RNA sequence: UGUACAUC
């Protein structure tokens, strides 16, 4: 199975083995854990002629290496450090196989690497091969990373078909383990005509989204990178619900982002909501202080409050300072207070 | 004291 050269090599019989000495054996070495390492190492600093010798033996069977547990690394190295002609020739070997590779445990890494290094004409051609398979890829553990890379690297106008597929399914996808990732990449890189519809569906489903295991990240994302009009719509959904959501494992993260990224006015309103509102005998703020998640929202409020408003919070907290010590999460508020005394 | 994101 293994050639004498490869076996003898794994048996450490060639401490000084050079690329040029494995002529004829590139494919075999590329598919071998140690040989693949040997080649990768040797490549970054090989001479163009050495690099070309290695290339000559992998071009024809390049696909075989792209879906290989060790070979995929040798392909990638050519995309990173090979010549322009070598990258173009590798792209040609991918033609017709993008879907198959994008779903592939190792091939998907080659697709991702290629997207980063090839000219836009080739990028665009790779993308078109996913035409009619958007959701299949977005929902695949290998493929979603490829769709993400496309969005990061490819001209946004060529990605219109991905948008088309998302239209009407933004809620479903935003609560998906992989789809929430792709939605965020879209918000970052896509055109206004493309992000708009997507933002519309996110706004329609904010209540549900802030409480979702994966959806909360998409709403947080808009709060940190979104336009003010989009942040405010989200903030308006949190208003009147500060107490309840900040007690929630997932949504409490979103109320922190609202506190942090809201306008001056919106921030003052959210903090006042829980200084004013009473949860039974005492303030909403006091219930929050004792909560496993809500105690985090309080601290964030102390962090970002205007000095004047911070004084009001500290005053709301002060009367409970000795009782806070009796509560697992209460204790944590005291730690915060030291900083401010 | 608290939630996601993949190869030698």
């Amino acid at each position: 199975g293994r050639s004498r050269l490869l076996e003898d090599f794994r048996n450490n019989r060639y401490p000084n083995l050079q690329l040029r000495e494995i002529a004829g054996h590139i494919m075999e070495f590329s598919q071998d854990q140690h040989g693949s390492r040997f080649i990768q190492l040797k490549l970054e600093r090989a001479t163009p002629a050495e690099r070309q010798l290695v290339f000559n033996e992998i071009l024809q069977a390049a696909y075989q290496l792209m879906v290989d547990v060790f070979g995929n690394y040798v392909i990638q190295k050519f995309f990173e450090f090979g010549s322009l002609e070598q990258k173009l020739a590798l792209a040609e070997r991918i033609r017709g196989h993008v879907l198959s590779l994008a779903l592939q445990m190792y091939g998907c890494r080659v697709i991702q690497k290629a997207l980063e290094f090839i000219p836009s004409d080739q990028q665009n051609e790779m993308v078109r091969e996913l035409d009619g398979h958007v959701l299949k890829c977005v929902k695949d553990q290998n493929g979603n990373h490829v769709v993400q890379k496309c969005i990061e690297c490819v001209q946004p106008q060529s990605l219109q078909f991905i948008i088309d597929a998302f239209k009407g399914q933004v809620f479903a996808l935003s609560t998906h383990p992989y789809g929430c990732r792709v939605i965020q990449r879209i918000l970052e890189h896509c055109l206004p005509d493309q992000t708009l519809p997507i933002l519309e569906e996110l706004h329609q489903h904010t209540e549900q989204l802030v409480q979702d295991q994966y959806g909360n990240y998409v709403i947080q994302h808009v709060l940190e990178h979104g336009r003010p009009e989009d942040k405010s719509k989200i903030v308006a959904e949190i208003r009147g619900n500060v107490l309840v959501l900040s007690q929630h494992k997932f949504a409490s993260n979103v109320v922190e982002k609202c506190v942090t990224h809201a306008s001056r006015t919106e921030r003052a309103v959210l903090i006042d909501e829980v200084c004013t509102m009473n949860d039974g005998p005492h303030s909403a703020l006091y219930t929050m202080m004792k909560d496993q998640y809500a105690n985090y929202v309080v601290q964030k409020m102390i962090d970002v409050a205007e000095p004047g408003q911070r004084k009001i919070v500290m005053h709301k907290i002060r009367p409970h300072i000795a009782t806070l010590r009796k509560y697992t999460y209460g204790k944590h508020i005291l730690a915060k207070l030291e900083k401010y005394y």
